[PDB]
């Protein structure tokens, strides 16, 4: 199986125990980690922060512990605005020149393939979305004639059902790709005025609709077209989503008057990293939805939707046994990589239990 894990360049501007840099990974733990966001620079993948070059150093030598490790620069990202990524695409030679880019890139600074984070391609971007995923391996498989390792190549796929009809060929760019990794973390959230799980697994008979909004149905649609199950890699978030309340309603379909206080560490709104959520828990109630498999605690007029160990553990159960390729974590940088904020001394904990599930049979 495959642990695709994400680092995020930002975790490293956090303060105090929050400031995260690749040196803090286990290189043991995943089995590919995806470097978050490289920029375009007139049509040339680049860099992003100041000191890139350094930390794609130091996240690369781990590669000097783990021989097996195989690391990739995701491009794209959610501050990448999608037009730019449209603008390119488009022009079969704006897109050509990035593409010839590309390899010499990843070359000189020791990545093993490129991820395609192109945020939500729209109806118009379909077409060229898959001629981007072409070409780009056709290089791919052309540059390997020079005797070293082809590179690898990915994308990040949205799991919205009206996202993936409107646009993505899953048919066609499924043949291209080495694999790709569904967003089963974005199901609630997207501003929606009454509380929710944004990843829940399953269904769950209860105030519904949106049906095709769990782990569940996102990955039978993407099997149903087309794409083959060890392309796969369900997408396990290691964040959680927090809402100030409304009212003092704490059950399905709660009130929300906007998304929650924002941690201390991770300063954005809405949003809380697990160990931020370790810390939480003290003095909050915890629940549980049966039906989806996926907790959420409450504490004053605080509401948060996450995923724990048991949760954890679930969801990969699950991709084993609908036999998918591995596991995605987003942002190992919000796990307690430090193993000190959640209680039994576990360094990565969430990551872990994910790794121990696809290490039994
Ligand atoms: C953080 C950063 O460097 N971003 C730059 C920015 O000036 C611009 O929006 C983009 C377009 O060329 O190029 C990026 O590399
Ligand atoms: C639209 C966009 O994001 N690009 C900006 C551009 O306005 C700026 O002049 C240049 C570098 O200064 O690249 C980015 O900073």
């Amino acid at each position: 199986y495959k642990l695709i894990c994400y680092y995020t360049s930002w975790s490293q501007y956090r303060e105090g125990d929050g400031s995260c840099f690749p040196d803090a990974i286990d290189p043991f733990l995943c089995t590919h980690v995806i470097y978050s966001f490289a920029n375009i620079s007139n049509n040339e993948i680049d860099t992003w922060e100041w000191n890139d070059v350094t930390l794609y150093d130091t996240l690369n030598t781990l590669k000097n512990r783990n021989p097996k490790l195989k690391t990739l620069l995701s491009v794209g990202g959610w501050n990448f605005g999608p037009e730019r990524f449209s603008a390119i695409a488009s022009k079969t030679q704006s897109r050509r020149t990035f593409i010839k880019s590309v390899p010499p890139f990843l070359r000189t600074h020791g990545f093993d393939g490129l991820d395609l984070a192109w945020l939500y391609p729209g109806r118009r971007d379909k077409r060229h979305l898959t001629t981007l995923v072409k070409e780009m391996k056709a290089e791919f498989i052309r540059e390997a004639q020079a005797g070293t390792e082809q590179l690898l190549l990915s994308a990040a796929v949205s799991a919205g059902k009206i996202a993936i009809d409107r646009g993505y060929d899953i048919a066609q760019i499924s043949r291209h790709l080495d694999f790709i990794s569904l967003l089963t973390y974005d199901f609630h959230g997207a501003w929606r005025q009454t509380v929710g799980h944004h990843s829940p697994l399953f269904a769950g008979n209860e105030d519904a609709s949106s049906r095709f909004s769990n782990a569940d149905y996102a990955v039978s649609y993407m099997l149903r077209l087309g794409a083959p199950a060890n392309k796969l890699v369900m997408g396990i978030p290691t964040f959680g989503r927090s809402f100030t309340l409304a009212s003092s309603k704490t059950d399905v379909g709660a009130p929300v008057s906007g998304p929650g206080v924002p941690g201390r560490f991770t300063k954005e709104k809405g949003i809380l990293a697990y160990y931020e959520i370790c810390d939480f828990l003290h003095g909050a109630t915890t629940h549980r939805f049966r039906d989806q498999q996926v907790p959420y605690a409450t504490k004053g007029n605080q509401w948060v939707a996450y995923d724990d160990q048991e949760s954890v553990k679930n969801k990969a159960r699950y991709l084993k046994n609908r036999q998918l390729a591995g596991a995605m974590v987003w942002a190992l940088d919000l796990d307690d990589f430090r193993g000190t904020f959640c209680g039994q001394n576990l360094t990565f904990p969430l990551t872990s239990a994910v790794k121990d599930v696809l290490a039994e049979v």
